[PDB]
């Protein structure tokens, strides 16, 4: 794998959104892997929805938290709608996916990145983006503005993002806090401490979609 990716570079990432008060991260992180390997696979780029996942995925809590790899089964299981005919609302309501018509993509399923392994992740984001999970609850992470993050931040994870690059020193995140948080909505976090949990625990928690 090369010393550098980013998926923007290969148009396979969609502009940053804002999530809001709503604890949908889990739903969000799950999206931007949908619309990356939609356009690896197929060649187009589409926003596919995060308000299909809060209000359809029954293992998640909707506003209260969630899981990207149920969220990621849910889609191989059924499908999911394009972000403009399911628009995200911030709010969890009635699953509308059977009043909305058919889905626009699908995928053939879902796997786990072996954890707290840094080479593992970067293979996996080699190929294509790979939702990840860290501790955001810190002020540090929560104040962010720019540069290479090295903390400070415990590994108790609680927010769902996702790594679509990488460097020699950092894993490059698409965050869904808006383009006014971070590096116009991205953060490049450190990697290469040997600390088994990363940065912020992020190597606890990494899924990705599968598709031929
Ligand atoms: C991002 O917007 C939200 C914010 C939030 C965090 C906690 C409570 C409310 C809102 N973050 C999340 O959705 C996070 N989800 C969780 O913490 C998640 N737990 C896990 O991801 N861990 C599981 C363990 C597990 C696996 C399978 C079953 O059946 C049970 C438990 C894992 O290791 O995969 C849950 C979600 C519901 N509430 C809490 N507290 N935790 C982040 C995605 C990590």
């Amino acid at each position: 794998i090369p010393e550098y990716v980013d998926w923007r570079q290969k148009g396979a990432v969609t502009p940053v959104k804002n999530q809001g008060s709503c604890g949908s991260c889990w739903a969000f992180s799950a999206v931007v892997t949908i619309e990356g390997i939609i356009k690896i696979r197929t060649g187009n780029l589409n926003e596919y929805s995060e308000q299909e996942l809060l209000d359809c995925d029954r293992r998640s809590y909707g506003c209260n938290g969630g899981y990207p790899w149920s969220a990621l089964q849910l889609v191989a299981q059924y499908g999911i709608h394009y972000r403009n005919t399911y628009p995200y609302e911030g709010v969890q309501r009635y699953c509308r996916s059977r009043e909305k018509g058919p889905y626009a993509a699908k995928t053939d399923g879902v796997r786990q990145v072996q954890p707290y392994n840094e080479g593992a992740l970067l293979y996996s984001i080699a190929n294509q983006p790979v939702s990840v999970v860290l501790e955001a609850a810190g002020k540090d992470f929560q104040l962010y503005r720019g540069g290479i993050f090295v903390g400070p931040c415990g590994n108790k994870v609680d927010h769902a993002v996702a790594a679509v690059g990488y460097g020699p020193n950092y894993i490059l995140i698409k965050n869904s806090w808006g383009t006014g948080w971070g590096e116009n909505g991205y953060i490049r976090i450190k990697r290469g401490t040997g600390n088994s949990y990363g940065v912020c625990g992020l190597y606890t928690s990494s899924f990705y979609p599968v598709k031929n």
